[PDB]
């Protein structure tokens, strides 16, 4: 039936700034929070302020040298770290900004705290819209991500769960999470993403894991313009087959909103309803679930998406007319929650979708 939802948020998160011209805007987390507060969704969930994750918590995955660098570098001392900046990929995509380490601590704190709550069986769902930074690697920042909160949260879940399923619906391949667990069967990673002349360049259909992890990495490569109809007809059948064969005891879902129509960096054509249908599909399996954020660069649509997905988690119907809120003017000219798809061509033909789904089903038949 209806589930208990715990939500993690720190009011300072919206003040972190990646810099002029950088598309990653932490302010979108504050817009999401304010919109869900104005819809009255706070009366239905337990709201928690995550602790600032320690460097020691982060080193459960990341190297000590990389975390020490993140905790030390500042815009005023960057000139003394030119060597380490190259080594750790700190630059254009992952710039040094004021409070960078504290931003990593809050993003990570929400994911790990949510995983602990799920482990203690004190909640059915835990939500951290500030997390989902799937590109960060053991000793390298990548794609606007510095600390991989998802990997840290999964390591926490693995303390009480034999098998953990990770699903990633961001438009970009979830490479950091896939790499972290590539040789183990204790985590199955499933990523649906744009593939072909697109960042990060990984996530081919043929990347299926290695060693004990062979068949435990799943990648569904897509072309521009995927719509609600096309995405919906492959998502439920794939997730149902993965649940059947893998039988996970906990799930982590990365809800990157850059797969929505009109995203500044994305080229997909999903509506908020089409994106949220993924949450409905996963939630239906009644397993402990950690829901995380990720990309999303047309910030009014990110706030709509994550507000609607929080309502989906709560089994709460909310009106299409937006309530008045601190950022009301950002939602013009319509001031509605739901969005319309564009007229862009869907390059994912029905035959291509079925063919890729059948290739993934062949790989899923290889599980024990
Ligand atoms: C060396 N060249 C730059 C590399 C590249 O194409 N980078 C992507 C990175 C896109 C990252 C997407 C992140 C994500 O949405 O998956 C995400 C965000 C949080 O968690 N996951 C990118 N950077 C930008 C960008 C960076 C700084 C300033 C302006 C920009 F447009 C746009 N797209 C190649
Ligand atoms: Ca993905
Ligand atoms: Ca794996
Ligand atoms: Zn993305």
């Amino acid at each position: 039936g209806k589930k208990k939802v715990c939500y993690y948020y720190d009011g300072d998160i919206g003040n972190y700034y990646y810099g002029q011209g950088h598309p990653m805007k932490p302010h979108r987390i504050r817009m999401t929070h304010n919109l869900l507060l104005n819809y009255g969704l706070y009366r239905k969930m337990e709201i928690y302020r995550p602790h600032k994750a320690t460097a020691e918590e982060m080193t459960k995955y990341h190297s000590d040298e990389y975390i020490k660098f993140l905790r030390s570098i500042r815009p005023d001392n960057m000139s003394e770290y030119s060597k380490q900046m190259q080594r750790f990929n700190v630059g254009e995509d992952c710039p040094v900004f004021d409070g960078l380490f504290e931003f990593c601590q809050l993003s990570t704190g929400g994911s790990v705290a949510g995983a602990v709550k799920l482990n203690r069986q004190q909640t059915d769902m835990a939500v951290n819209w500030a997390g989902g930074l799937h590109h960060a690697k053991k000793s390298e920042a990548s794609g606007f991500c510095y600390v991989n909160d998802i990997v840290l949260a999964i390591l926490e879940l693995l303390k009480y769960h034999q098998r953990v399923l990770y699903i990633d619906i961001d438009i970009h391949h979830g490479d950091g999470v896939e790499e972290a667990f590539y040789t183990t069967d204790r985590v199955m990673t499933v990523s649906f993403h744009k593939y072909g002349e697109y960042f990060p360049g990984t996530g081919d259909l043929r990347d299926i894991g290695a060693g004990k992890g062979k068949y435990y990495a799943v990648n569904f490569p897509m072309r521009d313009g995927i719509d609600d109809e096309s995405y919906g007809q492959i998502f439920k059948p794939i997730i149902s087959k993965v649940m059947e064969m893998y039988q996970p005891s906990a799930v982590v879902l990365q809800c990157g909103a850059d797969s929505l129509s009109g995203d500044r960096l994305g080229c997909f054509n999903l509506t908020v309803k089409g994106h949220a249908k993924c949450v409905e599909v996963v939630k239906t399996f009644n397993l402990p679930l950690l829901m995380l954020g990720g990309g999303g660069y047309t910030i009014r649509n990110v706030a709509r998406c994550w507000t609607y997905e929080t309502a989906v988690a709560l089994d709460c119907e909310i009106p299409n007319e937006l309530p008045y809120n601190d950022y009301f003017e950002y939602f013009g000219p319509d001031f509605k929650l739901h969005i319309s798809p564009s007229n862009m061509t869907n390059q994912n033909t029905p035959e291509y979708m079925e063919k890729i789904k059948q290739r993934l089903f062949e790989n899923l038949r290889m599980l024990p």
